């Protein structure tokens, strides 16, 4: 099938620019676990050119791990090799000859930025609406490289979002992004793995996957930020948001939030994926109440 063509058509492909000598990877403590897989601290050895040991991250397959998680896996390593730039999680190679599948990635040193935020409060870690507004825009202009790229990540959430150090973002879990060159739009028959909350209207009902439902889970995104990691739709079960989307109900404005920004989220919401706007549009908004603060 078209797993078993993937793996074997992998399995010889003569990769040295990107296959790294399992010898040279020292794997260490969990970092965290994935729907389709695990990432876990390592250290590699000369690595890409620099001398002596990289501190770096590995994702690998969970136990008992399936043919989807498999796919996702070795999908994620295809996008991640033509992609570059400063807010998108760096690939630096992989193991793929005497042992389980391990890619080696950048590693960040504050975890996901779910994790990050709920650690902080606004002004333990003291963060402003300045740095909010920041981490957003770095963020939108990944996503922008991406839509440029032709690819939908069909699965943006803070969870998903890593936080290197500088309090950089980089987007990360590239498992279940999808190119779009020919036809601007992703469909899957089957049911997506994508959590129903994060999902833009048509997703959830048509199974459509374009750069615009991207742009829906960013907002759900920014809501995440600005509320400093809330849970969406907080007390609401995911099987309520067919009727609830479909009968035109968003999340309400939350606390500590602008009207400025909160009118930025409800864009990214509307029913129409045209009016919603492009990551251009998002970052320019931005950029815009990042000054006018100052
Ligand atoms: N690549 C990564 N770097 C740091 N922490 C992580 N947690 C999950 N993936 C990570």
């Amino acid at each position: 099938g078209p797993l078993s063509l993937s793996v074997d058509a992998f399995k010889i492909l003569e990769d040295p620019k990107w296959e790294f000598p399992r010898k040279n990877l020292v794997l260490g403590k969990t970092l965290g676990e994935g729907e389709f897989g695990k990432v876990v601290k390592a250290t590699a050895f000369h690595l890409k050119g620099r001398a002596g040991y990289t501190t770096v991250a590995v994702k690998m397959l969970k136990e008992n791990a399936s043919p989807s998680e498999l796919r996702d896996l070795l999908s994620e390593f295809n996008v991640l090799k033509q992609v570059n730039h400063p807010h998108v999680i760096k690939l630096y190679g992989a193991c793929s000859q005497d042992g389980p599948l391990l890619l080696i990635v950048e590693y960040a040193k504050y975890g996901s930025l779910r994790g990050f935020l709920r650690e902080s409060r606004k002004v333990e870690r003291a963060l402003t609406m300045g740095d909010l507004i920041s981490f957003a825009w770095q963020i939108s202009q990944g996503m922008q490289y991406l839509a440029e790229m032709k690819l939908v990540h069909r699965d943006l959430a803070a969870r998903n979002i890593l936080v290197a150090e500088g309090r950089k973002m980089k987007i990360s879990d590239f498992g279940l992004s999808r190119d779009v060159y020919e036809e601007d739009s992703y469909v899957k028959r089957s049911q997506g793995r994508i959590p129903v909350k994060w999902m833009a209207i048509e997703s959830l009902f048509d199974h459509i996957y374009t750069t615009q439902s991207d742009v829906w889970s960013f907002g759900v995104l920014l809501w995440e930020i600005v509320t400093l990691g809330g849970n969406p739709y907080p007390g609401i079960p995911p099987e309520r948001l067919f009727n609830l989307l479909k009968t035109g109900h968003r999340m309400e404005r939350p606390d500590n939030c602008s009207e400025e920004m909160y009118r930025l989220m409800l864009q990214c919401w509307k029913q129409e994926p045209d009016k919603r706007p492009v990551f251009a549009d998002i970052s320019k908004d931005l950029e815009k109440m990042m000054v006018k603060r100052r």
